[PDB]
């Protein structure tokens, strides 16, 4: 053939917008979206023995990735091809049998690791109803992410073998972040840490909760970015919060909301002096409007006074997009 049809991978957030070279977080699914391309045989006419070595796909995640959902493989006439394909799933292609590593192996193709391929179970059916026809196969595979993947780059890269040859795609990428959260006990907001320290009856102390980062380039839009602070209100009488940004935070209309912006205005606050659980809560709409290409993140200031004495400890949860994490806890003693 003439001009080459490899085939493709694409990483897609909701909307069907690529996301590939982004962020996404722990709990994120890994939308996909892969081409086995044969436009270019169109009209083909194969030998026998070519066609007899059949037709293979091979997707090969890197070691980030964990459970594969196969939403979909259909045909680019619309065919649900699913039933014609046999579904592969080896820990290392020395489980292959000798017949399928050898095809893999002299087509040029050697994956790493654990990959997943999809074979055609009768190539001469297969081959006169697709190949040669020119109907491309996209195959709509969705990924879970290993919750012991905390950081580094997850990749997803495809191949494909048409009458033993081989050609090799491109590779997707994501970064995972992680979310990560800190609590100190303040004297006062932009005063001293006092953790371990003693507190005079009566006085004021103030908890900062230093929320997450929210990077720039990432692949999602923020729906949820909280704080639930479990005070020991036995101990600690709550007067007030304060939340302010902690970066310059660009919407998507351009608006910039300068560092160190008073955010309450895109928040709600409530507290139950009952059993000391504070929450302070960005709205859903604000969140919204926050670019992708901005950072964002906020922390927040609980002043709290020191009606009794004892070992007053304190320490919060984060939620960012349904992913929980907690800071340090921190004590002081009156």
């Amino acid at each position: 053939v003439l001009f080459q049809g490899p085939p493709t991978k694409k990483v897609l957030d909701e909307n069907g917008q690529s996301i590939n070279g982004k962020s996404v977080l722990p709990n994120a699914t890994l939308d996909y979206v892969a081409k086995q391309n044969f436009s270019q045989y169109k009209g083909i006419k194969a030998s026998a023995e070519a066609i007899a070595k059949g037709f293979a796909f091979v997707d090969q995640p890197n070691e980030a990735l964990a459970e594969l959902t196969v939403k979909s493989i259909k045909a680019s006439n619309g065919d649900d091809v699913s039933s014609l394909l046999e579904m592969r799933h080896v820990l290392s292609k020395d489980t292959l049998d000798q017949k399928l590593q050898s095809l893999i192996k002299e087509a040029g193709i050697s994956p790493v690791g654990e990959f997943y391929m999809w074979t055609a179970k009768d190539p001469q059916a297969f081959y006169k109803a697709y190949v040669q026809k020119g109907l491309d196969i996209t195959y709509n595979l969705s990924f879970k992410v290993k919750k012991e993947f905390t950081k580094g780059q997850i990749k997803n890269g495809v191949a494909q073998i048409d009458f033993g040859n081989g050609y090799t795609g491109n590779i997707v990428v994501n970064d995972l972040t992680t979310p990560e959260v800190h609590k100190d006990v303040l004297d006062k907001e932009d005063g001293k840490s006092i953790n371990n320290d003693t507190v005079k009856l009566g006085d004021e102390v103030t908890y900062k909760l230093e929320g997450w980062v929210v990077p720039a380039n990432r692949g999602y839009d923020l729906f949820e970015y909280k704080f639930v602070d479990h005070l020991q209100h036995t101990h600690d009488l709550y007067l007030k919060d304060k939340v302010v940004a902690k970066v310059a935070i660009t919407l998507k209309d351009g608006t910039v909301i300068p560092k160190g912006t008073n955010l309450v205005q895109y928040t709600e606050t409530v507290y139950n002096k009952e059993t000391g659980r504070y929450e302070l809560a960005f709205k859903a709409d604000f969140l919204a409007q926050v670019s992708r290409s901005s950072a964002f993140g906020a922390d927040d200031f609980i002043v709290v006074k020191r009606i009794k004495a004892g070992d007053v400890y304190n320490t919060a949860d984060f939620f960012v997009n349904g992913n929980k994490v907690k800071t340090e806890t921190v004590v002081t003693h009156t």
